[PDB]
């Protein structure tokens, strides 16, 4: 039973602060922004694995990935740095605005999911570190699909995991491409705005149907609707 | 006897020549290096996801994305510009001698593109080495973009040919990896800010260049190995 609705939440950027690995791009690549082009090659290579039918472990691609923009600018790496990253992937901290829109969608009866691209952790995982974990029933990966988002088994398998029907479903992300590859299954989209991320607009490909500058105006936007 | 079939941006034609676009934009050059795998990534997006619109409209929908992203100013004019040089991109000087020697070798030369087919002069045929090629394939009638298997499939059903006499130049690893997938062999070239991606249970390209003349001696070499 959906109650509210089912609200399935992606993780690295969208809860979890990608920036918090500026410092160790900043060293590296005397340059912090080149975590923004890391990042783009990382998801990038996730999907052509996907496509061509091989399937790697999302830390693992963004080591070789990182590695890769290494050499790309000329810029010397240690398996130390390499270590880091994996520190730093799996550490990131919480927006401080997730936790209590999280406390708000509960309360108005929402329920509350993860989905993502890296690999099942050991425990802690990066949002029990966080503190947040245990606002969600359920934590899924894309592991048992061995696919990347967004290709549709990802989605379609987690709304058989959680016997939801794709109308029950909501994704929420600051990444466009992720609540396309929902809206794609006929979920609804949630798009919550994070620095250096803007939607995308493009013919023929589905707006999210909600949008916030920050996850307590995504928030407000859940909330109002169930009602409006 | 071998078809090598190339990529063309970036491998044949010359990315960094939209750099005084992401100069005057951006007020930084380097922005082209964030919106470029943006722009692959968000085409293989659609790819997966059952949607299709031409390169060049993704191109311009992810410039004005990572515009916002910086929180630049961007009007209609920055945009027809980008379209402007995507398809004005110039040949890189090593390419015409290797595709000459390439042939005179005994090879047939392909290309083949994510970018829609346009009206005469194509990219190619401004840089002045189209007719190098026997063939222009790209991905726009399949409506799939590198590297989904089908576009591979398809260019070696269209040239009569089957996977072991097929050769994907790129310097694309991503491409290089797709056509590999498909039983074609792989050629990569380094580029600037292109080398390639290492990594655990993926093929590595059968061959290696750190420009298109020495990618062509290890092509002419493995004529009689």
């Amino acid at each position: 039973p959906s109650r509210s609705g089912i609200l399935v939440f992606d993780v690295n950027e969208t809860l979890l602060d990608l920036t918090s690995l500026s410092p160790l791009f900043e060293r590296v690549f005397g340059d912090a922004k080149v975590l923004r082009e890391w990042f783009p090659e990382l998801i990038l290579y996730s999907q052509t694995l996907t496509l061509t039918g091989l399937y790697r472990p999302f830390g693992e691609i963004a080591a070789a990935v990182f590695e890769m923009v290494a050499a790309n600018h000329q810029a010397k790496v240690t398996p130390d740095d390499i270590a880091e990253l994996k520190t730093r992937l799996t550490s990131m901290p919480a927006y401080p605005d997730v936790a209590p829109a999280l406390t708000r969608l509960q309360d108005a009866g929402f329920r509350l999911v993860t989905l993502t691209n890296s690999a099942p952790s050991p425990a802690p995982s990066p949002l029990e570190k966080a503190g947040i974990a245990s606002f969600f029933e359920a934590h899924l990966t894309v592991h048992s699909s061995q696919r990347f988002k967004p290709h549709p088994s990802v989605y379609d398998s987690t709304a058989e995991t959680l016997g939801a029907k794709p109308e029950e479903l909501c994704m929420i992300a600051c990444a466009i491409w992720d609540t396309i590859g929902a809206q794609a299954r006929g979920w609804r989209g949630g798009f919550v705005a994070r620095p250096h991320n803007t939607p995308l607009t493009l013919a023929e490909v589905p707006q999210p149907d909600f949008i916030g500058r920050d996850m307590g105006e995504l928030a407000d936007q859940l909330i109002a609707s169930l009602t409006a």
